[PDB]
DNA sequence: CATCCAGGTAC
DNA sequence: GGTACCTGGAT
């Protein structure tokens, strides 16, 4: 509940971060208990998934985090503070931590399957310039990925997509055209609108899976099905289409394959 | 600007003159088609007249009646109760998409300025079984020219801040080489003060053929790449493909002449 | 519909 | 300190 507010800050400066909410959000919502039952059903029936698991601590984050933005929405503005940059902050501040996390439940739901990993780590592509590409994780370790790209996962993971998958066909085509062709990298969305043409797109062009949040799975798989070309190769794109759900034992199989 | 009516059972952005409108509205109270006339010369400050120059200035301008505007409609809908929240994050959102596609316009003014024609939402199809494909901003002169010799136009993709989103060209850049091979011309173009040496070399690097920098960035951008002293860094190579904004008229230009 | 990011925030 | 986020609607 109650935030210390100090108005000297920038506003969002005082909403906690999200790694502490997500925290929070995993307390509140009895996550690890429900860890302990993956793949199992739930009180009402559902089958726990890691997709409906990041679901619900992605929206009891953010109810979380909107108590938090009130509060500092209502503390800003009975100083003053532009109604219209406040809301401006409040929603750059969304973005982020929307994206934050996404990022973060994805960790947590590594962390539980003893998944090795390294996070935000930047793979420099010039020795010579501090800026590199930073996958969101790398399986198990950069070392590995180093020593044999073959033998390592390069992850991107986006909440809402948009047009921004290309930014991970970017990002996979700087990391071949440096490491080869042998690099292992996966794309996870976590957009119900995620489209066919972003899927197909990637994985004709250095994305080697597509993770999808799960409630788009089925009827993105029957976009695929109604497709008919000779030069249209169904099955790669059936098989390197996958549930959300499936990545983090997708993952295990690949380190014990790899 | 002009006092708007605004309908407050709309959408709050619906009452608000689309990017053109604005655009045109900028382009009408700067003379812009003036400064035009006198590309490359001298103004009375003494600064010379330049693309950059007169799309930061027409951006700005448009993007002033804009706000005049978005006042407009904020006062009407906060009279009628609606939601802060979400009126300010409509706001936030037009402006998202509109300072893209103003800067957009503005380019095509440029563009018609130099009798450089082009092609705008044009989708390039990658596969003959999906009608969705690559859209460059631009296609210099046209899509026909491009799928009859991809060597002979040039695709230009086109952003005002850039952040991360350059990839996205790279990204573009991949399934266009794909398809139609190495010999397509792609050039990047953002308009973004704090465009970086990064991202300028790793497209360079990875499928952009050209990067264009706003004016006023290119020569601190070039400053850092002379700045790299690891000899094994070719500055040269680099340094011919990167360009200032106003430099991308001429350039197309010369592209079609040779082509 | 796909793309914009008149862009600050967050680690 | 410098880059990646887009708990995302408008265009």
């Amino acid at each position: 509940r109650n935030l210390v507010i100090d108005i000297t800050k920038k506003p969002t400066q005082n909403i906690p971060p999200t790694n502490e909410i997500i925290e929070e959000a995993i307390t509140e919502l009895n996550v690890d208990e429900l860890l302990d039952r993956l793949f199992e059903k739930d009180e009402s029936g559902e089958v726990i998934t890691p997709s409906r698991i990041a679901k619900m601590l992605e929206e009891k984050a953010f109810e979380i985090y909107k108590e938090y933005e009130k509060q500092v929405r209502e503390a800003y503005l009975s100083a003053g503070y532009s109604r219209e940059k406040l809301e401006q902050s409040f929603q750059q501040a969304r973005f982020s931590r929307g994206g934050k996390a996404f990022e973060i439940i994805f960790t947590k739901l590594l962390n539980k399957f003893g998944i090795r990993y390294e996070h935000d780590r930047v793979i420099k592509i010039y020795d010579y310039i501090t800026e590199g590409e930073k996958p969101a994780f790398i399986i198990p370790s950069v070392r590995t990925f180093l020593n044999d790209p073959s033998s390592a996962i390069l992850i991107t993971v986006k909440r809402k997509v948009r047009e921004r998958w290309r930014e991970a066909v970017g990002e996979a085509q700087i990391l071949r055209n440096k490491f080869g062709d042998e690099i292992n990298f996966w794309f996870v969305g976590f957009d119900e609108e995620f489209t066919i043409y972003s899927a197909i797109a990637m994985l004709d062009n250095g994305i080697d899976r597509v993770y999808v949040i799960d409630g788009r799975y089925d009827s993105l798989i029957e976009e695929i099905k109604r497709i008919s070309d000779p030069n249209f190769n169904e099955d790669k794109y059936i098989q390197k289409i996958r549930r959300f759900s499936d990545i983090f034992d997708d993952i295990i199989q690949f380190l014990n394959k790899h």
